[PDB]
């Protein structure tokens, strides 16, 4: 079924992200690795990320949100996963604060979370975690064909 092919394409994209994050070769021969290495390096240096939403940074965070919704690990190889999982828990009452990830200021990540709370404006706040009758809240924001388009349709003047 196309729902399975969609979930599988997203799972391949998540495995591409984990590979690129653990991979130490800038010249790695995988197209999956090269897509995610160039995207994570772009996202780390971009100034448009949350200035109305950069299409690279926004969709990398869409994939990290989808991954964090399935993930349970306390030291996962995905870069945004754990603090996204804290932000997802805060929408369900499993975490505290909104302008902070917890009631304590010393437990915050090295990156200022004013960026993180603005990443939370690029994705819908309720729709993604809304009450559900059957498992579909995952495929809700992705397709099997957009997995390439998000990263390969590089912006330009025309
Ligand atoms: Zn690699
Ligand atoms: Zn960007
Ligand atoms: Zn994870």
């Amino acid at each position: 079924s196309p729902q399975e092919s969609r979930r599988l394409s997203i799972q391949r994209c998540i495995q591409s992200l984990v590979h690129a994050c653990q991979c130490r070769n800038a010249n790695c021969s995988l197209p999956s690795c090269q897509k995610m290495k160039r995207v994570v390096q772009h996202t780390k240096g971009c100034k448009r990320k949350t200035n109305g939403g950069c299409p690279v940074c926004k969709q990398l965070i869409a994939l990290c949100c989808y991954h964090a919704k399935h993930c349970q690990e306390n030291k996962c190889p995905v870069p945004f996963c754990l603090n996204i999982k804290h932000k997802l828990r805060q929408q369900q009452g499993s975490g505290s604060g909104s302008e902070e990830p917890q009631s304590d200021p010393s437990v915050e990540p090295p990156l200022s979370q004013e960026t993180f709370s603005d990443l939370w404006k690029l994705l819908p706040e309720n729709n993604v975690l809304s009450p559900l009758p059957s498992q579909a809240m995952d495929d809700l924001m992705l397709s099997p064909d957009d997995i390439e388009q998000w990263f390969t349709e590089d912006p330009g003047p025309d």
